[PDB]
């Protein structure tokens, strides 16, 4: 989408995976979807380094709305959970140097069942603009046909544009086509800053595997179309939560960088371990994700329960990731010819290799004809950065 | 098996899951299956508190054998990887106050392909007893019929008995039978101290869920047959490795206590986190697993992605485990009437409830009509102990 936004993958925080649609502020006041939750996160995004690391969008997912539109046909914030309204929230978020995302739906209802925007695209567009909304995640639930799905995503795009406000537009369009029709990503990119392709992530290794396997199975179809201002969205980071082992968290952070995915944390910033904080704020790994060239990585090979993925970076550099998919035994030896990496050219005549994950460590110079040997933990990933010696 | 052993479930260390069949001491000398590997583990079992926590059996799984029997038809320890032999390893292990477990197979080969004991039950049994072995894990690969399986398992039981040495006998008998026939756990209990019921565990949440799910489904068949001298074996503890979140690890420790499972660590004692060590050596949770009553627990109810399991204990006590099976979102509140627990007698007229996992905490007294509310992490487990007030 040629709106000047998302020139690198968007970074921020999204409430959904961790907090979902908890509307019970009587029993669970510290975890229900309320203005207070978001004010608290915005404070922590500044004070604990998230903004500095580059996480700047603070994003409301589903279940912020009141059940009914108002008399003028507008979506209303829920009055008991957001008593001061979205405008005041946006102002508060803006006063911290952060940006506000919000959620709406292309069809008649949101997935959680609140008012959808079908029949109100322009009004909802105007409302968000006026409130000072900086990003819109637009879901594809309760949409009766694919014609109506496309038209809606397009109409809202144009609507957002006509407001004159810069708003990052995140679509779920191709996800709700699959596997009923073949998305045309040239069309989709004309209208969207990013797009979800696949099923909802959850807090599981099954989920991460399934997203990586789906992406590599479909990479020939979706990798080339991504770039500055138009990205593949494989959904949230679930690092720092409950259901992934440390090695599986690293795999996610490594592969989200390789994939040029937007980086939306979904966790509790009030209760996050120093290790998860460290991984999510890893400067070198974020730098890979935020590479200005915006060329999305891909799976180079699979075999023997190993996976090799690689991403072309700027400055004649490459990021390479090796995953161990064997979920039994110990760390496993993997050996690859550096001549196979970077389409032959990463290490011609030589390259310097730095391990970034799971720990940072310089490996040294590797000549074109040589071999790389790593030990990779079960469900873990080694992330390497290759620097050609031609500069 | 009425041999005086396994009066509470056996606790120890077993190499398989973490170290597998790594024969390459050229490239990976510190992780290949060798005598040094077991000697180190043995040193650490003493120095790092494992033996004191209760873990006493150090057990070699598959891939310790040379490819051929010797000229007298005996199995032999691989000469490169066990140059000093199994006898000297046993003496070393014994000298630390520990006990040696070893592996063999009822069929013609082991699962890794080394010599099986079919045709050599008496000789192998004698070999092991002469060597000073204290436990035998007997696998069921490469058997051609279910009769030979049952016969084999039975024969070896008698053979070990005939040696006159105390040897804990672990059978994979029913695991290998289940695809074709319902096992006779009354028969199996007669010959074995424990029996593996199901597919091999791995370092994954999927695996663990599938063991609990299988065990709960089949609990009417297997729960009551277990007791002192004869246990259900849901396979190895995999806490301290790679594939499980902290919450998932707590779930394993908890349910393995509820199920009165033998507790066999399969990890690297040389490289284990303090948090994993603390969980595995948790005295109060071990105490539940080692309850002298030896009645195995069971799933009380499931629903709404929750499970409640309970286990009866000596002294009118009960252990209760609540599992959150929803793998999305945050800690989830669960409310249960204590009157539902312990067949209605757990808190009649009242009980004192202590939380043991994930953190030890006293929750006070509870009348028979009162309700308990806990917050359970996704894939995590809260484990409680209930003391009746009579
Ligand atoms: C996925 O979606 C995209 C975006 O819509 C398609 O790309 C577009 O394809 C259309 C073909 O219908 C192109 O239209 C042409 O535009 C050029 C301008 O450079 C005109 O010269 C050309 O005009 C002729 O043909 C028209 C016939 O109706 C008449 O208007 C004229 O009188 C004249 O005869 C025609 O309008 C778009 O340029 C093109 N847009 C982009 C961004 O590339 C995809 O189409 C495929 O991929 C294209 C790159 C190209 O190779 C097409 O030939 C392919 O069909 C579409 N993908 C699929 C699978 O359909
Ligand atoms: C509504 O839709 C319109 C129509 O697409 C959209 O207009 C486009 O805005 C973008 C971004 O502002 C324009 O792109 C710029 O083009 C000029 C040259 O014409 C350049 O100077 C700009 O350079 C910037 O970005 C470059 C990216 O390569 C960088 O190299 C550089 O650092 C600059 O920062 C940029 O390329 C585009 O030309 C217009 N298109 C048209 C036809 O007007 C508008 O922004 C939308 N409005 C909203 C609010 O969404
Ligand atoms: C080979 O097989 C034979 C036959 O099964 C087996 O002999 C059995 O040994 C057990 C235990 O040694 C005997 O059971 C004991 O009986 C005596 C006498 O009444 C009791 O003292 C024992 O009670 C104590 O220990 C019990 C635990 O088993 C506790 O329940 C109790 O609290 C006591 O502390 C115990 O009941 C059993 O009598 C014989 N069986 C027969 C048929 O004789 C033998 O041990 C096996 N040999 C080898 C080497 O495996
Ligand atoms: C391990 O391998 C050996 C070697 O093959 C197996 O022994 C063989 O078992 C077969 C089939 O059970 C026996 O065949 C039988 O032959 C009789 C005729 O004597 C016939 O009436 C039966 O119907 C059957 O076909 C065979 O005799 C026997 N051979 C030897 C060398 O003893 C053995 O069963 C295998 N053990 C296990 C547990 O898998
Ligand atoms: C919403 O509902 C109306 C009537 O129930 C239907 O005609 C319309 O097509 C629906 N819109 C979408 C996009 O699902
Ligand atoms: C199981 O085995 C026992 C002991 O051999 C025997 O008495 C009984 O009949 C068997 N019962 C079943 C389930 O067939």
């Amino acid at each position: 989408l040629d709106n000047g936004l998302a020139r690198t993958p968007t970074m921020g925080w999204l409430h959904w995976e961790r907090f979902m649609c908890n509307l019970d502020c009587q029993e669970e006041p510290d975890s229900c979807i309320s203005e207070k939750l978001f004010m608290e996160m915005a404070e922590l995004m500044v004070s604990e380094g998230w903004k500095d690391a580059g996480y700047e969008y603070l994003c409301i997912d589903d279940c912020w709305m009141a059940p009914q539109r108002d008399s003028e046909g507008r979506l209303q914030a829920d009055p008991q959970r957001f008593p001061h309204g979205i405008r005041q929230l946006a102002n508060y978020v803006h006063s911290k140097g952060l940006k506000l995302g919000i959620y709406a739906d292309v069809g008649n209802k949101t997935c959680a069942g609140f008012p959808g925007s079908f029949g109100y695209y322009d009004i909802d567009a105007q409302t968000f603009a006026d409130w000072g909304v900086d990003l819109l995640k637009f879901d594809g639930c309760y949409c009766d046909s694919l014609e109506n799905l496309a038209d809606g995503y397009k109409h809202m795009s144009l609507a957002l544009n006509r407001t004159g406000r810069s708003i990052v537009y995140s679509c779920s369009w191709p996800a709700y086509m699959w596997p009923f029709q073949k998305p045309n990503y040239t069309e989709i990119r004309q209208y969207c800053n990013h797009w979800r392709n696949f099923a909802d992530i959850d807090d599981s290794w099954k989920s991460i595997k399934s997203i990586l396997d789906w992406t590599s199975f479909n990479q020939e179809r979706i990798v080339d179309v991504a770039g500055p201002g138009g990205w593949n969205d494989p959904d949230m980071l679930v690092i720092g939560n409950f259901g992934l082992s440390w090695n599986q968290q690293v795999t996610q952070m490594a592969l989200w960088a390789i994939m040029a995915a937007p980086l939306f944390m979904s966790n509790d910033l009030r209760h996050i371990s120093p290790q998860a904080k460290a991984l999510l704020q890893d400067k070198d790994v974020i730098a890979i994700n935020q590479d200005p060239l915006g060329k999305q990585g891909y799976q180079l090979r699979q075999g023997d329960n190993f996976e090799v993925w690689e991403r072309p970076l700027s400055g004649l550099a490459w990021a390479v990731a090796m995953i161990n998919r064997q979920e039994i035994g110990g760390p496993r030896s993997y050996t690859i010819a550096v001549a196979s990496l970077g389409k032959g050219v990463a290490c011609n005549p030589a390259c310097f290799i730095t391990q970034l994950l799971p720990v940072k460590r310089k490996l040294g110079f590797y000549e074109w004809t040589s071999r790389l040997r790593s030990h990779i933990n079960p469900t873990g990933t080694v992330l390497l950065q290759l620097e050609n010696t031609m500069q």
